[PDB]
């Protein structure tokens, strides 16, 4: 019911634009809107990037992912593998995020989706 919070507050954000740097209320970037959903849902502090965030709370395996859990992706290419996209995790393979993908907004995506998929780094619980 924590997580009941979370889901809730974050899908009164949908269709909010993707802004680099911003953290809310208006505009978000992908850690400035999972920082702000749980700082203002339930008054849980994470880290301000999604590399920090990546590194806070309890590691969840993939298979163990939870509602409110954090997941973390890299960047396509040629990379370090350094994490660069967080989302809220909901259920059934769904995260709320802000996507900074062809919609540029709040948005809903799926995990196993081919693009998120094969970028999946890690995943932390902090409720």
């Amino acid at each position: 019911m924590g997580a009941d919070s979370v889901i809730s507050f974050a899908k009164t954000l949908l269709g909010k634009p993707y802004v680099w740097g911003a953290e809310g209320p208006n505009s978000f970037d992908c850690s400035g809107f999972t920082q702000y959903v749980m700082k203002k849902s339930v008054g849980v502090s994470i880290p301000r990037v999604s590399r920090d965030q990546s590194k806070y709370g309890t590691y969840v395996n993939r298979g163990d992912l939870r509602s409110g859990d954090l997941v973390f992706f890299d960047t396509q290419g040629s990379n370090n593998g350094s994490v660069s996209h967080v989302g809220i995790y909901i259920g059934n393979g769904d995260m709320i995020h802000a996507s900074s993908g062809s919609s540029k907004k709040v948005t809903i995506s799926n995990i196993n989706s081919s693009y998120y998929s094969s970028r999946y780094v890690n995943a932390r619980r902090v409720l």
